[PDB]
């Protein structure tokens, strides 16, 4: 009986294994746009992908998530809040099962059809494992989604997801440019929170564009095909993989823009 998305293993009950749930850091949350405090002290966001080296894409059960090899100085976020250097490990998306709902974060309440995550740890910890153990361990840099026109750059993605479509599955997943999943604004909000799953560590700045990016009804179509169970298990389809708004309690959200 592990951790998920429903009514008897979602969100509402993860506290029970990890009681950081409740705690005083926890992602996402509603970003209120008159609320935030544009701070003219924020840098631009340098994303610094064009050496990003992609591995393979696994179906973890909770999300797909693309692994990149970050043995190497390469895909690095730097400036915008953060102090140092990030490396870049993995991204992933939650989704819904309608496009009215679907992203972690909402501005003024309002839901996306989907949320992408790039994952990043500081270089000052010398991997991910020892950085998620840290306050200021990871930079994610969110990105929403929503139902328009197509996104050549994730069409790539899309086309390999029938090849995971069960918790467990995984493939070769070599080349894929990550910059084809970029708005053209990289305006952003940036607040102290944490992971949005378990364990639910506190060790994550946020980064969240203002910008979404557009994608088609098909390829969204396309994520809700795959499975939260495994090969030869009753088949529930993976949607609705994303944690609702959390208390902001003592927190300020910076916006780097207006
Ligand atoms: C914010 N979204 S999330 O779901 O909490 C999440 C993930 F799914 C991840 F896969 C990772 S990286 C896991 C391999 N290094 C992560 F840092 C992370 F924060
Ligand atoms: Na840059
Ligand atoms: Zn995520």
């Amino acid at each position: 009986h592990h951790w998920g998305y429903g009514k008897h293993n979602g969100p509402e009950h993860w506290h029970k294994d990890f009681p950081i749930a409740k705690g005083e850091r926890q992602s996402p949350v509603d970003i209120d746009t008159h609320t935030a405090k544009y701070d003219p002290s924020l840098k631009p966001l340098s994303v610094s992908y064009d050496q990003a080296t992609s591995l393979r894409i696994l179906n973890n059960g909770h999300a797909f998530n693309v692994e990149f090899d970050d043995s190497q100085d390469k895909a690095v976020l730097k400036g915008g809040p953060l102090d140092g250097t990030y490396r870049l490990i993995q991204f992933h998306f939650h989704w819904g099962s309608l496009d009215g709902q679907g992203s972690e974060h909402t501005v003024d309440k309002k839901k996306y059809a989907a949320e992408l995550h790039l994952v990043h740890w500081n270089t000052k910890y010398g991997d991910f494992g020892k950085a998620v153990q840290q306050p200021d361990g990871l930079a994610v840099l969110g990105i929403f989604l929503k139902v328009g026109s197509a996104k050549p750059g994730l069409q790539k993605v899309v086309d390999v997801l029938d090849s995971i479509k069960t918790k467990g599955k995984s493939a070769d997943f070599t080349n894929f440019d990550p910059r084809g999943l970029l708005p053209e604004s990289l305006d952003y909000w940036t607040y102290p929170g944490s992971l949005t799953t378990p364990p639910l560590l506190e060790c994550v700045t946020w980064i969240v564009l203002k910008e979404p990016i557009s994608v088609s009804s098909e390829q969204v179509l396309k994520f809700r095909k795959l499975n939260f169970n495994g090969e030869g298990e009753p088949e529930e389809l993976m949607v609705d993989n994303w944690r609702p708004a959390q208390p902001l309690k003592n927190r300020q959200i910076k916006a780097s823009f207006k």
